[PDB]
């Protein structure tokens, strides 16, 4: 009756007792865990923030770089084609050196030449003035170029004058015995000439023959 | 009395029973909730470690790439220097070789006029040379150097010695005949004078005449 | 006795009221923590997967920076042996042209003291031939190169050809005479010469004198 249902009630009441102090106990386990987990939450957080701002400072750091890189690589390409027009404009004034060069080595070959040529010449020049000076010389000092009479020169030609008396026979200077006077080229020169009977030379002097009158004086 | 307040005692311990199980109920969902958050919660520690050194090694890469690019940069700078200057040196180098040109094109011309000039003088010298030793020789061979007697040369002078018997009569060569001795320049030339009533000729012999009686 | 039980009944029956309020508070307390710790692991998740692919990116960027600054690095010591090369070749090219500048400044000084001595022969030459000239051209003008009968000339030396009566005594011309025949070379000249007794001169002509007939 009245008995049974306290008996009931005090069954429930000891079942209701031991449940709720298993849920006090699992409140409490849970209650630890969210403390512990609300500990982690905020190390998290701590850490994520500073992650954060610390990707922010490398994504600055990589940009500033990129940049600096971009800037470095036209700088490179700038004296990639300055090396490039330096290589070809050397190449040019080497070979415009060199043609040069080529040039000189004939001009100083040229000049040689004629050192030595001009050197011949001055020499054949001394030559020529020596030798003509003295057959020159020799000929001014020896040449007849006046005469003194019998003697005249007209146009290179040298004549001689001669009176009556002198003339030429054959080739040579003679002398003119005109008509028959009792002169004679004879006995090698001037002889005069008389009848021997009549005269005589005495003392080279013509003298009448002592004989002369003979047929007179008989 | 007491089956008012065992009454009273089972309605309550009743909603006791249905209060429990509800909230065995709601700790039970708050466990699995718990459970799950402590797997996130692990999970999230790894993999804000796994951040933490990712972040840690792009740290040291970009230094180290940094140090590369400033040591690049000085070269590069160091470079555009010593480039300058070589594009300096060529244009101040291919100035001095266009000057030095200038002065082999006129040094090309000088030796092609003391070529032309030295070519006219040789031919003139041998022209000179040829004139001159023809006449010079021509001279040499014909001139008069000296003289056998009666001529006689004397500074560039020929003169004729002459004895007694032979003088000048104007500028011509002469018999002297000095005096009056029978001897005349007559009848073109010398002839003997003689009285012709006195002497003769004959045979070119003076003689007496035959009509001296 | 049942009473007994009863009030023991009801104490433990305010106990359980009192402490299933307490944990009702309690498991609304942590009902609220677990929904906000929900919100901040989810918060937490969106900014680590936020951080993990910003992380992604940027470990690409640096990949690929490496890449080029490598390239670049190559490109500069390429450059710097290009610089060098340049830098001897200038130098050897410098030196090239400076030894040609002294051959051409030698080359120069050459051909100027080839323009004086060739300026100098010139002159010399033509006072030369003006002299030569002159001076042959006189000797043509007057020298005795031909002679007329008596006078020959055979190389280069002029002789007199003379018939007899005609002969020298010394150097000089003169008239001969052979033996005795009356002509004498006397008085300056050619004379005949006659017995002063027997003979005389009347206007130039042999007379005899009056005295041989007596």
């Amino acid at each position: 009756g009245l008995e049974s249902r306290v008996s009931a009630l005090e069954k429930t009441s000891q079942i209701h007792s031991d449940t709720i102090l298993r849920i006090t106990q699992g409140l409490d386990d849970a209650n630890k865990r969210i403390i512990a987990l609300e500990q982690s939450r905020d190390d998290l957080v701590a850490s994520v923030s500073d992650a954060q701002l610390a990707i922010s400072r490398l994504e600055s750091s990589i940009g500033a770089l990129q940049t600096v890189v971009n800037g470095l690589d036209s700088s490179v390409t700038q004296l990639g084609a300055r090396v490039g027009q330096l290589e070809t404009g050397l190449a040019e004034l080497r070979v415009d050196h060199d043609n040069l060069v080529a040039r000189v080595d004939t001009a100083e070959r040229n000049i040689g030449s004629l050192t030595t040529e001009l050197s011949t010449l001055t020499l054949r020049v001394t030559s020529i003035q020596a030798d003509f000076e003295s057959r020159i010389s020799t000929l001014e000092r020896t040449a007849v170029t006046s005469a003194g009479a019998p003697l005249s020169i007209r146009n290179n030609r040298m004549t001689m004058g001669l009176n009556d008396g002198l003339t030429l026979s054959g080739n040579n200077l003679a002398i003119r015995l005109p008509g028959n006077t009792g002169l004679n080229i004879q006995n090698g020169g001037l002889q005069f000439r008389f009848n021997t009977d009549q005269f005589q030379i005495v003392n080279n002097n013509l003298t009448l023959k002592t004989t002369v009158f003979d047929s007179i004086n008989s």
